[PDB]
């Protein structure tokens, strides 16, 4: 009857019907109320392609990659069972059409991956992907699979503006379990990160209870109270400083005014960070600090029902024309509200437009959503999802602008989706309700499509696993996901989830044995992995940060302890589909004891970046391999074949100091002939240049050397994102492979510096973009950095306001501040151990 709710729980890693942490009934409301999205959603999705989930795209093919087409034609090589034919195929082609030339379908060879549907073969992404790695279009006629697998389960389920009072607060006192200084609280009214109304109470000395008893009087009115109005309440100790925050919503789910005694378990500090802004309590009662409040005045919220100057104009489109980081001055709101109407035309305007709305006045408001009303050139609009982004993050709190947003992500194919997913779903820390257009956005998109579905679960079970401000709306979220994705989709999610937890507990007990590494603890390791052959690991399990692939059993030799502080395990798996014409293992780095959320962000800006390159004719080779986050401090990396460490290059050769010829060599080497040096050298030089330049924009690239790797076949990559400097790593043995020794300059070097530069001003093109990008991911992922200081370091490192040739210039300076410079910080890093 219930089994089924005891099974998502395991799924989820948190129970939904549990209320041990709650104080109205907004969660609950929330789950009956996405029980429509699902429903629809799972009525209306197609089931046969459904079942087949066809990964293709719109966009064009790129420049780069029509030039590994010979005479419109590619080959396809289709598979019977022992025997195989080699058809040729023009681009253009549909799988139909192909088919037609000789119901089956179009399976690849070794993946769950089809080809299927009305669109050309050039459009599919494992076509895409087999031209621009060289490699041949392999495929086996097959059965479609059948749809009766992905059945769903039968489920079973006075006027606010009419109170001219002011808003008050009796604030009780504050409680503490265990704690010589005094405190006071703090009371805000806030929308958004904007502060409406603010007032204290007098200081009392600090013991472990503290009671006032004072109402806190606010000089704002009832009826200007918004929809979406935080009260917020901090604690300071004193030279102020900050120990605990906790936030109420003013104004209910059902639009009620918030009325009575509320006790609330504060969140402990140790600045914008997403965590100051919950609605969620603090689940530890037994340590956490608790404030004791009273409210009372039930009152609902209503539910709503000439030319210019010349000189005032360019005032205007100067403000309108600044990247979303340069602040508003009172000067700049003023003109941009009372000139409103002509502001609308121009969706760029938005995000400045309303950050100059007085959310803290009742008929301001109303006027704003009249303009809400009003919006043709909006609607009309092409998308634009740097400004999409900017209207979904910390400084808008209304429902109603925010929902112009999401209207805007209505209309994106599936494939870009996938590239900003992880972002949308941390952009669901900044909504006010549980309930929002966006939660539901998610939702449906993930019930349409088994890949969004399935990274969409990996994301949302990250979030839920290691953050306590929420989780309890993550949660939420993915039971309304799990309860329309398919029996199939449950299926593969539970041996997923059951294969990492016996991962893990291995991972726990070898932790221990260490203080490098021994050769013990290497069979002690194997011996433990032996027993789990049999009791209790599946005969195959999907791969999470690539789906398609399925992995059975493992090859136990090749498996080990890696040489590491943190232990992580080296895996290496068997691939359990028969068809695979290859014998390479699947290959995965196990690691317990770190975060890995951070590095899927800057993982996943990378590929952000690629597509950015791709609608300029570039490519730039970067390798941003398989990361994802799967618990609380556990996760899963790709290993990348065929690969080493820059570091362990110079281990060889040298084994402190650093020679430059090196490096060349060993590719020399590991090249058979001279025509795959060459082409090994080549991909170096794009690699270089694409990491140093995505690593400075963010800011992350002056890294030691053993966090820098490169294929046999050339391809740089950096890994591992968790005195005087360097921009980025550009060091004499890299230079030596362009051939350059010293002060030169190579016909490659000239190359390096010309791709650098188109590559830049690139990303240049969609500085917005990347600005919003950037402040979302230190905002929601990386709790260390987050200040003024730290968020504009993008706006310089774009080189913002200045011109394309002007920055052209500031780049190349950098190249040479690298190559001034030389091994000297690389020596640092090795003599300040010492
Ligand atoms: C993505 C990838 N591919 C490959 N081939 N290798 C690695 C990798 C290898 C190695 C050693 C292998 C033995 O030689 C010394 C280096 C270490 N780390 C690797 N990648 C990696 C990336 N990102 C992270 Cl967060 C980690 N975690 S860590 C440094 O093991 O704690 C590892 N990573």
């Amino acid at each position: 009857s219930q089994a089924f709710q005891r099974q998502l729980t395991a799924l989820i890693g948190y129970d939904v019907t549990d209320v041990s942490n709650v104080h109205d009934d907004e969660l609950e409301f929330t789950r009956r109320g996405l029980v429509t999205p699902r429903m629809a959603e799972v009525a209306s999705r197609d089931p046969k392609l459904y079942a087949m989930h066809p990964w293709v795209t719109s966009k064009p093919l790129p420049e780069y990659l029509w030039k590994k087409i010979a005479n419109n034609c590619i080959f396809i090589v289709i598979h019977r069972s022992t025997t195989s034919q080699t058809i040729k195929v023009s681009p253009d082609d549909t799988p139909g059409a192909i088919l037609q030339s000789f119901d089956f379908v179009l399976r690849v060879c070794g993946r769950d991956e089809y080809l299927v549907g009305e669109t050309p073969i050039k459009n599919f992404q494992w076509v895409r992907h087999c031209l621009k790695n060289g490699e041949e279009i392999h495929v086996v006629l097959d059965t479609p699979p059948d749809p009766a697998l992905d059945e769903v389960r039968k489920e079973e389920w006075v006027s606010l503006w009419d109170c001219d009072r002011k808003f008050r607060v009796k604030i009780r006192g504050i409680d503490i379990p265990v704690l010589d200084l005094t405190v006071f609280v703090e009371a805000n009214i806030q929308h958004g990160q904007q502060v409406l109304c603010q007032r204290r109470t007098s200081p009392k000395p600090f013991t472990e209870e503290v009671l006032w008893n004072v109402w806190l009087e606010f000089s704002i009115k009832i009826k200007d109270l918004p929809k979406g109005a935080l009260l917020n309440l901090q604690i300071y100790c004193g030279k102020v400083q900050l120990l605990y925050y906790v936030n109420l919503l003013l104004i209910d789910h059902r639009f009620l005014l918030r009325r009575g005694e509320y006790v609330l378990h504060m969140w402990q500090i140790s600045s914008f960070n997403a965590d100051k802004l919950t609605s969620a309590t603090n689940p530890d009662k037994e340590n956490s600090m608790s404030i004791s409040i009273l409210l009372d005045n039930p009152i609902a919220l209503p539910k709503h029902q000439a030319e210019m100057p010349n000189q005032l104009r360019k005032q205007l489109e100067a403000i309108i024309a600044t990247d979303p980081l340069n602040p508003l001055t009172a000067e700049d709101k003023e003109l941009l509200w009372h000139f409103r109407y002509e502001s609308l035309k121009h969706p760029k305007a938005y995000p400045k437009l309303f950050s100059s709305v007085k959310w803290g006045q009742q008929e301001i408001v109303a006027k704003t959503y009249q303009l809400l009303a009003r919006r043709e050139v909006w609607d009309q609009s092409a998308l634009d999802v740097g400004l999409t982004m900017q209207l979904l993050d910390c400084n808008f709190s209304d429902e109603n602008v925010r929902a112009i947003a999401v209207q805007k992500l209505e209309s994106l194919e599936d494939d870009d989706v996938l590239h900003y997913l992880l972002q949308l779903v941390q952009a669901v820390k900044f909504e006010p309700y549980h309930d929002s257009a966006l939660a539901r956005f998610l939702l449906k998109r993930g019930l349409r499509n088994k890949r969004i579905g399935h990274f969409l679960f990996w994301f949302l079970r990250s979030e839920i696993a290691q953050s306590r401000h929420y989780q309890q709306r993550f949660a939420v979220i993915l039971e309304a996901y799990l309860r329309g994705c398919g029996t199939a989709m449950l299926h593969d999610f539970t041996q997923q989830v059951q294969v990492i937890e016996m991962l893990q507990k291995v991972t726990l007990d070898i932790k221990s044995l260490s203080a490098d590494v021994s050769s013990q603890v290497i069979s002690q390791l194997k011996q433990k992995l032996e027993n789990l052959q049999n009791s209790q690991l599946p005969e195959s399990f999907r791969v999470p940060y690539d789906p398609g692939l399925k992995a059975g059993a493992l090859a136990i030799e090749k498996c080990k302890v890696m040489a590491s502080k943190k232990k992580p395990l080296w895996l290496e798996f068997k691939c359990a589909d028969p068809t695979a014409l290859s014998n390479e293992t699947i290959g995965i780095i196990f690691k317990h004891g770190d975060d890995l959320r951070q590095d899927m962000l800057i993982l996943q800006i990378l590929r952000i970046m690629e597509s950015i390159w791709e609608t300029e004719s570039l490519d730039l080779c970067l390798l941003p391999y398989g990361c994802i986050s799967t618990g609380d401090k556990i996760g899963m990396i790709e290993i990348v074949k065929d690969a080493t460490t820059i570091a362990k290059i110079q281990q060889s050769t040298v084994g402190g100091a650093f020679k430059d010829e090196v490096l060349n060599h060993w590719l020399k080497e590991k090249s058979p002939t001279e025509e795959k040096f060459q082409a090994a050298v080549e991909r170096f030089v794009y690699s270089c240049a694409g990491y140093c330049v995505a690593t400075f924009v963010l800011g992350i690239g002056d890294r030691h050397n053993d966090n820098i790797m490169i294929t046999e076949t050339g391809n740089l990559f950096h890994i591992d994102f968790g005195k005087e400097r360097v921009p980025f790593v550009l060091t004499p043995d890299f230079l030596f492979v362009m051939g350059t020794s010293g002060k030169k300059t190579s016909p490659h070097f000239q190359k390096f510096q010309d791709i650098c530069v188109k590559a830049y001003l690139a990303l240049r093109h969609h500085t917005n973009l990347l600005i919003i990008l950037f402040s979302m991911m230190l905002m929601t992922g990386m709790p260390q950095l987050t200040s003024k200081e730290d968020i504009e370091y993008i706006r310089d490192a774009l080189t913002v306001g200045k011109n394309e040739e002007d920055a052209k210039k500031y780049f190349l300076d950098q190249i040479e501040v690298c190559r001034d410079k030389g091994w000297t910080v690389q020596f640092n890093w090795f003599l300040h151990l010492v």
